């Protein structure tokens, strides 16, 4: 995160690391045994750390459980990013408190206007690099689809959205990949791409998670 705040251990209870002998991920829990990520996250051998503020310290609010199976979307493009999107299943459950805690799917797609949170681990330089070990937390409104498709002519699908600023100073960045944005206590985006970080009209670009609602549904009752 370029342009944030530093959250606040376990302010953002549903945020998760994604493990692979170091973080390269941020994940949303949605309910006790299931996560969601960037379809472009995905690898073998992840372990979901849950309940984590400092990554490279145990704190004591942290839950480490690996995973058994990912999904990534059928029709995942990584040439495009359409749809990039995966669910991941925790071997066993995660133990549900104050500090560990899922996030609500949408029933409604949020409108340009809506302020939202993004949260992670990430880069907060523009130019260069800094990874924090504590979450960074970032309010930025979503953008009208019309300024994202002038930002980011003919790579655009309706599955993506644009939020942030189009001046930039302030964005997600690589690291935050797969992480969460809330607006209004739901999931409504998966930080997915952009072009470089926090850069003048180039805002981050998002999942939008509440087209793949009723299949993300499906396929937890299923697996
Ligand atoms: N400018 C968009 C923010 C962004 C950039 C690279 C990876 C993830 C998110
Ligand atoms: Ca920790």
């Amino acid at each position: 995160i370029v342009g944030g705040y530093t959250c606040g251990a376990n302010t953002v209870p549903y945020q998760v690391s994604l493990n692979s002998g170091y973080h390269f991920c941020g994940g949303s829990l949605i309910n006790s045994q299931w996560v969601v990520s960037a379809a472009h996250c995905y690898k073998s051998g992840i372990q979901v750390r849950l309940g984590e503020d400092n990554i490279n310290v145990v704190e004591g609010n942290e839950q480490f459980i690996s995973a058994s199976k990912s999904i990534v979307h059928p029709s995942y493009n990584s040439n495009t990013l359409n749809n990039d999107i995966m669910l991941i299943k925790l071997k066993s459950a995660a133990s549900l408190n104050s500090r560990v805690a899922s996030i609500s799917l949408p029933t409604s797609c949020a409108s340009a206007g809506t302020q939202c949170l993004i949260s992670g681990w990430g880069n907060t330089k523009s130019s260069g690099t800094s990874y924090p070990d504590v979450l960074k937390c970032l309010k930025a409104p979503i953008l009208s689809d019309s300024s994202c498709k002038s930002a980011y002519p003919g790579q655009i699908t309706s599955n993506m959205f644009c939020a942030g600023y189009l001046e930039g100073g302030k964005d997600s960045c690589q690291g935050d990949s797969g992480g969460p944005v809330v607006c209004s206590g739901k999931l409504q985006g998966i930080v997915s791409w952009g072009s470089g970080c926090a850069q003048k009209n180039k805002p981050g670009v998002y999942t939008k998670v509440c087209n793949y609602v009723s299949w993300i549904k499906q396929t937890i009752a299923s697996n």
